Parts: structure tokens; C-alpha cells; sequence
């Protein structure tokens, strides 16, 4: 009657479940791959981040389920946030990240909360944080073949790149959310998308640089690194006015590779031997915080070694992915080559 979670915290979990609150919105995708062909069924409420935030995604939903909008959204960040201190939505369960005004509302008011692990370390923690999903949420079998899906196409990777010499990795550099804000070089240290480069056998540059697995370098050392790959991570919406790469559920490839060509000739970045020799990338952003992330972790392997990997097709697991445990056909474009 209770799980540990991935805080180490012990929660009462009763034996029902059919009211779900998504502490934050994007943990959708880690409740999608449980719910089979009814995806909002139990979700009484919602975080703004999917909608405002993944807007594309929203829409294909949508167009399947239109009664997606009458989810509520909770926290402030866009309004249709009706809920303030108004959860009169009696949740069953609440889910949210490991590391706050709604947690500790939650606590008081009785209602269990759960803490997953996707955005800090991916390596260690997507799988259990979907056993977990799997065991709050009642359902288990689900959970277990995704955990098998997510092992068997990761390990297509290690398989080849658990063999390569250290000093044969080819340096990797990931610009997060590339473009977008002011001061540059967001990026993923001892975690994160860290993670992705390491199972990818690349050489992130960026490991050493940083305390925690996010964080911010700056142009100078990234220049002063010369890395021989390049990625970038982005999720904007074709069309849209603020800069960064533009990948999802409703990006074409013609649109995407426009949007890095962009990204790829910005001062001081243009004058890597990484963008001008063939070598970049973007990714899609989301894949940061997802349980999808098994996507982004072949792509970065393809790349890397494109040899080896001639065998191996992201696109496929995808198409996997979506018709084993989700009720919306892929569409989109979630990475490219520059
Ligand atoms: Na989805
Ligand atoms: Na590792």
C-alpha cells in the first residue's frame, strides 16, 4: 500500500487510482506510455508546461481528443490556471520532478505525492522512475513492457559504443534550448543530456565543466574546447517569432533543417570547426525531461558513428514506441542533421 519514491520518500497509494494531477505538465509523457489507447482518462488536472510549452504535441492530442481541454491547468504560468488554492479537483495522486507552492498544499491536504526522475540523471533513473509510475498508478504489465522496450533499444546502442576506447569518443558539445535566451550556452554536465552522450560513446565536454547535471558555459570555453560534434536543443513551433531550433510533432524536415542553418550561423558559435566541417546537430529539447529519451540516445549514437550504426533507424523505434503504447500516430520531426 505504499511506493518509495525517487526522493526516497515512503507514500501511502490507494488501491484506486482514476484521478491523476501532473505536478508538472510534461510528465504526460511518462503517464502516456501507461495509459494506452485512453491517455487523458485520469488526468483531472495539469501544470501548464505541456500546453504552453509543447504546443505541437497539445495539438495532436486534440485533434484525437477533443475534450483535452476541458483538463484544468494549475500553477500560473498561462489563464485558464483556475486553480490557485482551488483543488476541489479531489486527485487521487499528485506527480512531480525531483528538484514548490503545490507540493506542500498537497502534503497538508492529505493527498499522496510522487516524485519521478527524468531531467537529473536519465541514466540511473528513468527506468525505476517508470516502475514507480508503474506501481503509484496500478499498472504494472505496462510498465514492465516499456522498461523491455526502453533496455532492448538502449542496449543496441551500448552493445557497439561499451567497446570504444576513451581516447577514441569524438568530443560533444550541447547547446540546451540553443538561441532562445540571452546569455549563452545552456548545457548538460554530469547528467541530463550528459547522460545521452556518455551511453552514446561521445566525449561530453561539458562533464567537467559543470557541478550538477544542468548548467550554463560560456561561449569562450566552448570555442576554446573545439569540439568535434555539435548538438543543439530546441522545440519552437514552425513560424515562431522567438529564435531557436524548430522540431515537433508538427515540424517538417524542410523546416527543422531551416531553423539550424539559422542557429548554426550565430557569432562565435559559426566559427567552430564543428559547424563549418559538417558535424551538427539538433535534438529535440523535450527528450531532456522523458522517458522517450531512448530516441534521442540512438540518434546521438548515429551520429556519432555513423559506420556503425548504418543498421540502426530512430525513426523505426519510434514508430515501435508509438504503436506499442501510445493512441496518437507519429508525426514530425524530433532531430536532424545539419
Ligand atoms: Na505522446
Ligand atoms: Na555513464
Amino acid at each position: 500500500a505504499t511506493v518509495t519514491d525517487m526522493a526516497g520518500r515512503t507514500v501511502t497509494i490507494p488501491a484506486k487510482v482514476e484521478r491523476i494531477l501532473l505536478g508538472e505538465g510534461r510528465l504526460f509523457y511518462a503517464v502516456s506510455l501507461l495509459e494506452g489507447n485512453k491517455p487523458l482518462d485520469r488526468i483531472v488536472g495539469w501544470q501548464g508546461d505541456f500546453r504552453k510549452l509543447d504546443p505541437q504535441t497539445y495539438a495532436i492530442y486534440k485533434a484525437k481528443f477533443p475534450q483535452i481541454d476541458q483538463i484544468p491547468l494549475i500553477g500560473n504560468t498561462t489563464d485558464s490556471i483556475s486553480p490557485e488554492k482551488v483543488l476541489t479537483l479531489n486527485p487521487d495522486i499528485a506527480i512531480f520532478g525531483l528538484s514548490s507552492e503545490l507540493v506542500k498544499q498537497l502534503e497538508k491536504a492529505g493527498v499522496p505525492v510522487v516524485f519521478v526522475d527524468f531531467r537529473n540523471s536519465p541514466l540511473k533513473n528513468t527506468l525505476p522512475s517508470m516502475r514507480l509510475l508503474g506501481k503509484a498508478l496500478h499498472r504494472e504489465q505496462q510498465a514492465e513492457n516499456y522498461i523491455n522496450f526502453y533496455q532492448d533499444n538502449v542496449d543496441k546502442v551500448t552493445d557497439i559504443t561499451n567497446k570504444i576506447p576513451e581516447d577514441k569518443k569524438p568530443s560533444v558539445f550541447i547547446e540546451l534550448r540553443a538561441g532562445a535566451s540571452e546569455e549563452c550556452c545552456g548545457t548538460a554536465g554530469k547528467g541530463n543530456m550528459g547522460d545521452f552522450i556518455d551511453q552514446a560513446g561521445g566525449n561530453n565536454i561539458a562533464k567537467n565543466l559543470l557541478p550538477g547535471s544542468l548548467g550554463t558555459v560560456n561561449l569562450e570555453k566552448v570555442l576554446a574546447a573545439k569540439p568535434d560534434i555539435y548538438i543543439a536543443s530546441g522545440g519552437k513551433s514552425p513560424g515562431s517569432d522567438a529564435p531557436g531550433v524548430v522540431l515537433g510533432a508538427q515540424v517538417t524536415p524542410e523546416q527543422a533543417q531551416a531553423s539550424l542553418q539559422k542557429i548554426l550561423g550565430r557569432k562565435g558559435i559559426n566559427t567552430l570547426s564543428a559547424v563549418n566541417t559538417g558535424h551538427s546537430y539538433a535534438i529535440w529539447h523535450n527528450y531532456y525531461n522523458s522517458p522517450y529519451n531512448v530516441l534521442a540516445i540512438q540518434s546521438f549514437a548515429k551520429w556519432f558513428y555513423p559506420e556503425q550504426f548504418a543498421d540502426l533507424d530512430p525513426k523505426k523505434t519510434m514508430d515501435s514506441l508509438y504503436s506499442q503504447f501510445l493512441a496518437v500516430e507519429p508525426s514530425g520531426t524530433y532531430w536532424i542533421e545539419a
